[PDB]
């Protein structure tokens, strides 16, 4: 049985030092989908196309409105008031390390305890899923969906693409020198 309790975030304020990370993270994570669309042979065109693989967000994350920024920076938000409404330390410790090469992430090593902390996002990140999903499902008519059960009782494989999200996050903030304690 699934009852998912999203940590509520409404009022969770991040503080105005976070400005910059969460810039340059959404920025970040435009340059990687970017980059794997390209990978593809997707390009610029004014409208998404298919058929063409065309999309108009395909150029610079710079070149956005605040409008087209926000697609990314919102759900960067999310995970941050999450781990703000934990109490949740983050601290700038350290100095930190169309044609995008967005930097790899793939040697940055977490902590096991940072590892840990990426459970309890990745678990937040399906319950917001499950949350929203059961809506949508009552929306429609009702019905069901085999993940909607809690994190723990996934598989591997079903976990996956939550612990790759709180990884993700965690490893940024790791190269841009912030330390995240609980
Ligand atoms: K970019």
């Amino acid at each position: 049985n699934f009852d998912p309790r999203p940590v509520e975030t409404l009022n969770v304020i991040i503080p105005e030092k976070l400005d910059s990370f969460i810039n340059k993270f959404a920025e970040y994570t435009h340059e990687k989908w970017a980059f794997d669309k390209i990978q593809n042979n997707w390009s610029y065109g004014e409208n998404v196309d298919e058929e063409l693989k065309t999309h108009p967000m395909l150029r610079p994350y710079k070149t956005f409105s605040e409008k087209d920024k926000e697609i990314y920076r919102w759900p960067i938000k999310e995970s941050l008031k999450a781990m703000i409404a934990w109490e949740w330390t983050i601290e700038k410790a350290r100095e930190g390390e169309y044609n995008p090469q967005p930097p790899d992430l793939s040697g940055v090593t977490l902590s096991r305890e940072l590892q840990a902390m990426a459970e309890q996002l990745a678990e937040n990140y399906h319950n917001t899923w499950g949350r929203k999903k059961k809506q949508e499902l009552e929306a429609k008519g009702g019905g069901t969906h085999p993940l909607l059960v809690p994190y723990d009782t996934l598989t591997a494989k079903e976990k996956a693409r939550d612990r790759e999200k709180a990884q993700e996050l965690l490893k940024f903030l790791q190269m841009n020198g912030y330390a995240v304690t609980r």
